[PDB]
């Protein structure tokens, strides 16, 4: 039968942050052991360094401009969404008849009676925050009990953070040191309906760790040493170990493909309380590989053997590669991405050769700004981020601004993964890469229609989310913590 | 009894080039196996980022102004060395009676007739180049098998470079594409003769990878997916799969303790054919963490668990521990190291707290540069060097000159290993802290007198060792293939 799934989505959090990609501080044990069993990719990508975006490219295996999703990320008083028409990753396991379960960040739209919501694409079940959890007024919050509050305030103007339940708001806002566990006994539960029931599950695990700001529950506070950030860590490395365990007792194990992953670079602006990209270059926001190079382990007893893999994949092939291994039907849609099973199951290389990356404000004259083949990337454009800045790189920084690259700038990333020694600062295999670069980069920006822009549908602040509706003042009326 | 002790010795090499410490794309099996059943430490050091300084300092525990190893390195011509009369590693274990034995880089003096050379200072065996590869012209000689040229020259004006056995010239130039075979096979005879006549033997393999210029044997050649700085360290780590199987095959793994280091940061002007420091910043030749701290693996199965230490280490550590372990007795000097055995064998925590860095031109005006307490580090003096120009960080080039720094610059490394934001930019975890590391310095400073420089005792080209002497014209005629 086809197995049961969990995908971990991690936020904001760098390619050089796990225990087992170097970082010399941090703890995060559980998922050190998930590599040591399990595949450990060195070159996984997302094709957009933002968390929308991010989180759409992933669920419908297609690049983010061809929905609408862009420019930046959606707001509480957003109008749009993902399209309801797209075929998530949910309504395809679904249709195979999987119990499908959400806990977590949703950020992929809201709207006129949460019409986007997760409950409407897909998923059985949902306890989750709807967008980040930093975009509504924090500076009453606890985000290190006992009385630790979160540090800086967040977004102001708006309705605290509501965690739903479906569309019920179960809490407004709820209490940070306590969401985990909430989380852990939604999964729990989720799993066992779904063996009562003889049906496989798919669950979606979007952490709200280590997007800022930086919380969690008491057994993590001050004892990953690492700080903040790292306590935030610490804890959704202890949710993956939890996750396990419960694999574990449900005698589960050989039946569980589980994904590791994460949305986007570090956002680097957060300074010591942000991530970590490496050895690679900047952060969130950019299309550097410190921005869309993030890490992945694949875990499944008896399926996948432990090793280190080097092979393309991009999030972009997530969709296709479940559906393959659930045996279920693609959607009747053009897709972006490609299934890996053969990579997965040691029976084949990677069918993905190029990736293609575009900004967090892309444009139709200009089109992707960097493509990688083969070892080679180029970039046609290239441009700095508020999400990356206070790094000592300058091409990182809110004030490098776009600038066009023509002949394009070049990088061999088996040699310098950093991006450090353009190689057109000559050689044939250096033409030839150049020459398929430029070609690969006019197909695809011939070939791509932009969908029109979901976030430029603009803002109602009466699509806020209330926890006693029609109250009054707006919006701190809303709430009930 | 006292264990067999291999201790090899990279060169050039980056924290962040160990496929274990995060690289994607090199290639090194064998040290990963080596760190997955052994100790892995993410905080070791060498208290100064050159290749003579650092190597005197691992061999007698001390630092290396005390015996005028200063400033720079040495050259052919030197007239200076290491003084006799300091008590090297390998003097300390021939007297409790190892077979002591010594493969690759010297660098730690020539002199007259050969007096600084190894077999002075306690070995009884040495096959090896008393400096580094790239002394000595190299425009003819080949890297990589079958006829790929070294890259760029090297040293002019020299005679070529010496292979040497004991003190006699085996070859001048040798082969590079043979080294390793000619030092596996002397490390396996040295050890074979060791357990015949029933003795611990004690194996110093220093070697030449990777400084500049790469080589390797044809096995490697083209064959690591990182280009010459890959193939070159998939030979070392080919060579230490060599030693391990060579320790398999006398039976002797649990008796044997195998430490792998390297003497200092990566030299990344040979952008990418030099080493990647990972997230810390800058290279060789300076005082932040991307100069002074290095890999570090200690492997003896049955004494060692299998981890991750995060505790403070140096080489400077080096000779003490091995003293202590083999039960010989430490010279009647002052040593600025410690017993590492109880962190080792699992017993205790490390005895240091502090770490003291001097700069490659030191001198008694300014003192040490930076100072590292608990988590804390402190720069009193800060500068780039031309071993790490080419990146993208302004602060390690070498137009970035010696500048002062008071109040001091203090950086808690286990938030901010890549040293990015100063704390004094308060608290008063962070003023008890500054007044720790200022007295430290204080401390020290008074302390230590410098030994007279050894290496501004000049150079005489007539000390340059050769094959046919006297003949003429010098330096060509000096060679023998
Ligand atoms: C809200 O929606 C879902 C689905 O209706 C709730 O559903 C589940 O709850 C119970 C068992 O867990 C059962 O009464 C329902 O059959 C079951 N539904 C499915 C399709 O599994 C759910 O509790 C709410 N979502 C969550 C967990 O918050
Ligand atoms: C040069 O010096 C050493 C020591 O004299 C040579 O010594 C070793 O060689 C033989 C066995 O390997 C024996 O004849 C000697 O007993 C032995 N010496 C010791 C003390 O072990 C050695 O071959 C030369 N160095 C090397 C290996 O190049
Ligand atoms: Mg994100
Ligand atoms: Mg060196």
């Amino acid at each position: 039968r086809p197995p049961n799934i969990v995908l971990i989505f991690a936020d904001d959090l760098g390619y050089g942050d796990l225990g087992c990609y170097g970082h010399p501080s941090s703890t995060t044990p559980n998922l050190d052991q998930l590599a040591a069993g399990g595949l450990r990719f060195t070159d996984f990508y997302v094709p957009v360094s933002l968390a929308t975006p991010s989180r759409a490219a992933l669920l419908t295996g297609r690049l983010p401009v061809r929905m609408g999703m862009y420019p930046g990320v959606l707001v509480p008083s957003s109008r749009g969404g993902l399209p309801l028409e797209e075929v998530t990753v949910a309504e395809v396991l679904a249709a195979r008849g999987y119990l499908t379960g959400m806990a977590g960040k949703w950020h992929l739209g809201v709207g006129p009676e949460g019409a986007f919501l997760p409950p409407h694409q897909g998923f059985h079940r949902f306890l989750g925050i709807p967008y980040s959890h930093d975009q509504g007024p924090c500076q009453n919050l606890t985000c290190f009990p006992p009385a630790t509050p979160c540090d800086g305030g967040c977004d102001q103007g708006l309705v605290p953070i509501p965690l739903l339940a479906n569309l019920s708001v179960e809490a407004q806002p709820p209490w940070l040191p306590g969401l985990e566990a909430r989380y852990m006994a939604f999964a729990h539960d989720l799993m066992a309906d779904a063996q009562r029931e003889d049906r496989p599950f798919f669950l979606y695990y979007a952490s709200h760790h280590t997007h800022y700001p930086q919380f969690s529950g008491q057994s993590f506070a001050e004892r990953s040493g690492r700080g903040p950030f790292g306590d935030s860590l610490m804890e959704l490395d202890a949710a993956v170990g939890t996750l396990m365990t419960a694999i574990g007792d449900l005698g589960l194990l050989e039946e569980t493909l589980v994904i590791f992953t994460a949305d986007n670079g570090p956002e680097t602006m957060r300074m010591s309380r942000g991530g970590c990209s490496g050895l690679l270059r900047c952060g969130k926001g950019t299309t550097y590989e410190g921005g869309v190079r993030e890490p992945a382990l694949a875990f499944w007893p008896g399926h996948i053997a432990p090793g280190v893999t080097h092979e393309l994949a991009s999030s972009l092939d997530l969709l296709p590669t479940l559906a393959a291994l659930a045996g279920a039907p693609l959607p009747n849609v053009t897709l972006d991405g490609f299934d890996l099973s053969p990579l997965l199951l040691g029976t084949g290389k990677s069918p993905r050769q190029s990736l293609f990356f575009y900004p967090s404000y892309p444009d139709e004259v200009r089109g992707v700004f960097a493509v990688r083949t083969g070892k080679y990337k180029a970039h046609f454009f290239t441009q700095g981020s508020a999400h990356s800045d206070t790094t000592a790189d300058p091409a990182c920084h809110a004030s490098s601004s776009l600038t066009a690259h023509e002949p394009l700038l070049l990088y061999d990333l088996s040699k310098d993964p950093g991006e450090n020694y353009n190689l057109l600062g000559a050689t044939p295999e250096v033409l030839q890469a150049l020459k398929q670069l430029q070609l690969l980069k006019a197909q695809l920006d011939a070939a791509v229609t932009f969908g029109p822009s979901q976030v430029a549908r603009g803002e109602d602040p009466a699509l806020q989310i209330c926890c006693h509706p029609g109250c009054t003042p707006r919006p701190a009326c809303c709430h009930c913590p």
